[PDB]
């Protein structure tokens, strides 16, 4: 039977053996795979709405494999209702498989940067910029890091919105991250809020020029100092380039926070 899955202290009949999610859900199309599992679009037979259901491949090994399934439902629950962050509207378990049922989201901005081949029009990139980082801002007020800010985990909503998803990595004041878009303290096992600044600065400089990141070697050791590769970022704009090196101060202790950028007069919107 499902169990619902949560941290804050009618359609389906268990007669027939249908998992919940095939007897409460149309599955529209698959949004995504991996070695996590798979996302689908769907329509739920209840209300007619839709919702986006990510759902683990594999049942829990163990009760360690479980309780690491089960933290992103309570990392998720910590976040709370913002705007630019993905809502989460219910989670459950069956047969070792979680669920967990989000609102239907826009394409991820890794996958609106690809559509369009090229560096999104600066005006589009202000938008994503502030927008998550008003989501960061209010995760880093709760004390809450995410530690897997990068493009694939940024989605789409109307008019030009974004909101901040994938929520397994957080955690309140560990995994292992991408490397390409990781803050260099990191690497000696030191971690803040300072980290998610970082790693959005090198999400906004991967969208705004179109440049790959790299997993290592000296190109990614040249992004960890106060280096901005000139080959890609001459076409940036002055106050553009001004908050993409605020934000990639390598140091931690000066890097700006997402409270301090947000009150700056071009992110003032
Ligand atoms: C289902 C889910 C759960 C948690 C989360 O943090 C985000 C999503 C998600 C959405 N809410 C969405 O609309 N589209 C997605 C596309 C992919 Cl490939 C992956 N996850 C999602
Ligand atoms: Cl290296």
């Amino acid at each position: 039977q499902p169990r619902r899955v949560s941290f804050r202290g009618p359609g389906y009949d268990p007669s027939r053996p249908e998992s919940f999610f095939q007897q409460s859900f149309q599955r529209l199309s698959r949004l995504g795979h991996g070695s996590y599992g798979e996302v689908f679009k769907v329509r739920s037979k209840e209300d007619g709405r839709l919702y986006a259901v990510k759902r683990s491949m594999s049942p829990f090994r163990g009760p360690k494999d479980r309780a690491r399934k089960l933290a992103e439902v309570g990392s998720h629950e910590k976040v709370g209702q913002h705007p630019c962050c993905v809502r989460l509207e219910q989670a459950w378990e069956e047969g070792g498989i979680l669920y967990l049922q989000t609102e239907l989201c826009g394409p991820s901005l890794q996958q609106h940067c690809e559509a369009w081949g090229a560096s999104l029009p600066e005006a589009q990139v202000w938008g994503y910029l502030r927008d998550t980082l008003l989501a960061l801002a209010h995760l880093h007020s709760q004390g809450l890091v995410h530690l897997d800010v990068k493009p694939a985990n940024i989605f789409l909503g109307p008019r030009g919105r974004c909101k901040l998803g994938d929520f397994g990595l957080l955690v309140e004041l560990v995994q292992e991250g991408d490397p390409r878009y990781m803050a260099p303290e990191l690497l000696q096992g030191s971690y803040g809020t300072a980290a998610d600044v970082f790693s959005l600065g090198l999400t906004i400089l991967e969208v705004a020029c179109n440049m790959e990141l790299p997993h290592g070697g000296e190109g990614w050791q040249q992004l960890r100092q106060g280096y901005l590769p000139p080959e890609f970022t001459a076409g940036l704009s002055s106050e553009l380039r001004s908050v993409l090196v605020m934000m990639l101060e390598p140091d931690p202790k000066l890097r700006a926070t997402a409270e301090a950028l947000l009150a700056l007069p071009v992110l003032r919107q």
